């Protein structure tokens, strides 16, 4: 009953708008981060360094394109092809560095630079796990102090790192940290607040990383440089970590641990804050207690042990890699349409905002099945599309791109509200993290799926099409969730 006396010591006052705003703040560089690669990795055109003591017409193979070929150099010098030995001379106009120009991550390695992203990838579901398990086991600040200091002086680090394998390193744990950032400040948000307002900041939060892509698209074209630009974005996280100090710790989690000594002791700072300082003397032990004895969950497995919600589980967990696993494989592929790399990544981070509305008016009105029917084959039938278009028009593979972008971000919105109404009360959290976690393999794979542009350089995409318009056939298994109120146990959910 939590719920009560939250609303006792001044509801949303003074404390919610200070520690909300500033646990909220690091999320706006979580899109940095995540995304990052598309700046810090970007492929600047190469062509192989002619011999030194041949003193590029006469010592370059050329394409189709009569474009100098990448990974080819000529034996003998020719007049009107030897692996490349004496390295790469990139193009510095648009890049003048990238992991791929220092490490020289190009030709036969350039598969590295996909399992950089993948490793970093690998890192956010380790980090979920991990820093989720501590978090329950030492507070949720605590955690969240730790990994301001994590993503800090990993990212920092990562930045300077001298060699490649260290790079990867340093990134799995950028991303391990990054993950228990996210999560934790959910959790003491959403439970430092009321509970009927557990969309809205399901809401702000979402919107607060839509943000951070034009953050990184400002930040990156200031700060072109990988190792500077890699700073930057990290830099920031140690003055969080500064100030988190000065967080309070969930009432609620005291409370669950079984310390009400702590539960009052936030209860009354929060009551001095927010200015209620009369209500927040009343509230003792006797008070606390007895107006919280009535709060005083199933195993993960169970969702596979039930045939009831295995079968809620399996299709929601393909909904959830497929979303991801696109939605991943189109935002990280910024090159290639023909428009410049910032351009495409504020028009990206702009159609999140019309996505969002488009979506919570179908949503809201159609259905949230038809809606997820809808932005996942959409979605697909444009990835498709854009892997079918010749690369020459750039307008019809931008706007198609752009758009398949929207509805898969439609699709991550709804899909949480599809997954928390459709599970019961009991395997509901359950089930939003093993949806979230599963969305989490679906961004290790992409990366990986990626790695196939060398066997066919439309494949990559035709998978991170045809996932999605198998998702959406997925979909027309689940049950109708408008206009019926949440299921309380798998009777429930049976029953409706
Ligand atoms: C909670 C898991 C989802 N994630 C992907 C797995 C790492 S995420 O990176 O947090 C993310 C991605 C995209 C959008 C969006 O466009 O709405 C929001 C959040």
């Amino acid at each position: 009953a939590f719920n009560d006396l939250l609303q006792q010591v001044g509801g949303v006052g003074r404390f919610q708008q200070i520690q909300v705003t500033l646990v909220v703040l690091p999320l706006l560089l979580m899109a940095s981060h995540n995304t990052l690669q598309n700046f810090t990795a970007a492929i600047p055109t190469h062509h192989c360094r002619p011999p030194a003591d041949a003193n590029l017409e006469v010592w370059l193979p050329r394409d189709r394109q009569g474009q100098p070929e990448s990974c080819l150099r000529f034996t003998s010098p020719q007049w009107g092809t030897e692996p490349c030995t004496d390295g790469w001379i990139y193009d510095n106009s648009t890049f003048p560095s990238t992991i791929v120009t220092e490490w020289d991550l190009v030709c036969s390695h350039r598969a590295l630079r996909q399992l950089a992203q993948s490793l970093y990838m690998v890192g956010v579901l380790l980090g979920a796990m991990v820093f989720g398990y501590l978090a329950d086991r030492l507070g949720r600040r605590k955690v969240l102090i730790l990994n301001y200091l994590q993503t800090a002086v990993s990212g920092t680090c990562a930045a300077f790192a001298p060699n490649f394998p260290i790079y990867c390193a340093f990134r799995l744990l950028s991303g391990m940290a990054l993950a228990g950032i996210s999560l934790n400040c959910m959790t003491l948000n959403v439970e430092w607040m009321p509970i009927h307002t557990r969309a809205c900041v399901g809401t702000l939060i979402g919107y607060v990383y839509s943000l951070g892509q034009f953050l990184l698209a400002g930040v990156a074209y200031a700060v072109p440089h990988w190792r500077h630009l890699q700073l930057l974005v990290s830099a920031p996280f140690f003055a969080f970590f500064i100030y988190s100090w000065f967080f309070i710790e969930s009432a609620r989690w005291h409370s669950s641990s079984g310390r009400l000594d702590l539960t009052l002791r936030a209860l009354q700072r929060v009551a001095r804050i927010n200015g209620k300082r009369e209500e927040g003397a009343k509230l003792s032990m006797e008070v606390l207690r007895a107006s919280l004895q009535k709060e005083l969950q199933a195993s993960a497995m169970e969702l596979l042990r039930c045939p009831t919600l295995r079968h809620l589980f399996l299709c929601l967990s393909m909904l959830w890699f497929a979303t991801s696993f696109a939605y991943y494989g189109l935002v990280m592929d910024l090159q290639g349409f023909g428009v410049s790399i910032y351009l495409i990544q504020v028009i990206f981070g702009a159609v999140d905002l019309p996505a969002k509305l488009v979506g919570f008016l179908v949503i809201n009105s159609l259905g949230r099945r038809p809606a997820q029917m809808a932005a996942l084959l959409l979605a697909g039938i444009c990835i498709l599309l854009n892997g079918v278009i010749p690369q020459d028009q750039s307008i019809v593979r931008t706007s198609l791109a752009v758009l398949g972008k929207g509805c898969l971000a439609a699709s991550f919105n709804c899909i949480f509200l599809y997954t928390g109404e459709l599970y019961p009360t009991m395997i509901r959290q359950t089930g939003m993290g093993m949806g979230s976690t599963m969305a989490r393999v679906g961004s290790i794979v992409s990366p990986l799926v990626s790695m196939t542009a060398e066997l066919y350089p439309s494949m990559p995409l035709f998978i991170y099409g045809a996932v999605p318009v198998a998702a959406s056939a997925v979909t027309v298994l689940l049950p109708e969730t408008l206009g019926q109120p949440l299921p309380d146990t798998v009777q429930d959910l049976e029953s409706r």
